């Protein structure tokens, strides 16, 4: 799909068994995602953006549906204010920039 | 042109006759520029981000030039880490994400 951008990119993601809607961002290095349990092992990790820095734990491997389409890679959970999808596993969905 | 996202997607941007490097953020609703010195009055707004809110100067009407396209619109000075470009100017440019 082609997705202008006069609204916020949102789409539907599954994760950990549960469905989301999260943000389809470019500015974003890595995915972050809202506070839930997932499986495996995870290790500590400081995320800054505007406003400062906050305390996320990192777990690696995950897989993840977006917009219909499996992806794999690491996934940070922690206490942000929505999900974000970024380029780590837009890559892998071969999302690009077009203009 | 068509960006991928294995790396962050910085383009040239002139403002204010200067160059300089900013991210081309879907994730950002609005733009947001490091501290410099704009014409005309300014309006105060806040800015919520992944760690917090900053206060910010609005500029409306700001020409700039974004990695060649010219626009003409809001954009907000502030403590940001990196200039942003967000949808706001995004959509003046003609830019899609596509998968
Ligand atoms: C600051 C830039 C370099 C990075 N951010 C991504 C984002 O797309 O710039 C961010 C994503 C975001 C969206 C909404 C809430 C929190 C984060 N939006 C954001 O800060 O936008 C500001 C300006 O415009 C307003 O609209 C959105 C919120 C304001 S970030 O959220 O801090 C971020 C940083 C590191 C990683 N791995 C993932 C995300």
């Amino acid at each position: 799909p082609q997705i202008t951008l006069w609204k916020r990119p949102l789409v539907t993601i599954k994760i950990g068994g549960q469905l989301k809607e999260a943000l389809l961002d470019t500015g974003a290095d890595d995915t972050i995602i809202e506070e839930m349990s997932l499986p495996g092992r995870w290790k500590p990790k400081m995320v800054g953006g505007i406003g400062g820095f906050i305390k996320v734990r990192q777990y690696d491997q995950i897989i993840i549906e977006i917009a219909g389409h499996k992806a794999i890679g690491t996934v940070l959970v922690g206490p942000t204010p929505i999900n974000i999808i970024g380029r780590n596993l837009l890559t892998q969905i071969g999302a690009t920039l077009n203009f």
